[PDB]
């Protein structure tokens, strides 16, 4: 019952990523990425939940989501853990998310009666994936650079997603749990 709220990142974005991973592959690096549908921004991690209060988290959204407004953030920076010289870790950088900042510390701030834990400072940030073993060092650098300043593009965080993510023997799971859609339904005919 790993519950996670994401924001949704139209093509403009999730292609974007994509367009940067294309260009690393796993030749010389060992680097495991993640689904193309699973670049969502993770805005606020709650991890294990109960049916019971699954329903509590929605509300708070129901609320929070409709205090704050749809402001225009771009998707730009990647960094590394624990730092460039050895990654272990691939992450990109959202810009000035200040909006999406004061936004997922709101709603932590209340999980943390329900029994949650409280997340002091807030980064915007996407796992792209994690190094197991490289032997090209160069690569890595030359590429960090590269990628550094490409841009991925921008939108507007308007509706929110919920999505569950659950580790089995068999594989990754990945279920919704809530979709706050503003638009109505069947916005567009694909």
């Amino acid at each position: 019952m790993r519950a996670f709220i994401a924001i949704d990142v139209s093509e403009s974005v999730r292609d974007a990523l994509v367009r940067a991973q294309d260009y690393i592959g796993s030749k010389e690096a060992k680097i495991k990425f993640v689904e193309r549908e699973n670049f969502h921004i993770t805005l606020k991690f709650l991890g294990e939940i109960t049916e019971e209060q699954a329903e509590e988290i929605k509300k708070i959204l129901e609320k929070i989501a409709k205090k704050y407004k749809k402001h225009e953030v771009n998707v730009r920076g990647i960094g590394v853990f624990p730092n460039p010289n050895y990654v272990r870790v691939i992450w990109a950088g959202v810009e000035n998310d200040e909006i999406i900042k004061k936004i997922a510390k709101e709603i932590d701030d209340e999980l943390a009666k329900l029994g949650f834990k409280k997340e002091g400072n807030f980064v915007a940030h996407i796992t792209l994936g994690r190094v197991k073993f490289v032997k090209d060092k160069l690569g890595l650098a030359m590429k960090l650079k590269e990628l550094a300043n490409e841009d991925f593009g921008s939108f507007i965080v308007e509706a929110i997603e919920l999505k569950k993510s659950t580790l089995t023997p068999k594989g990754p799971i990945y279920e919704t749990l809530a979709r706050f859609e503003l638009s109505e339904h069947h916005h567009h005919h694909h």
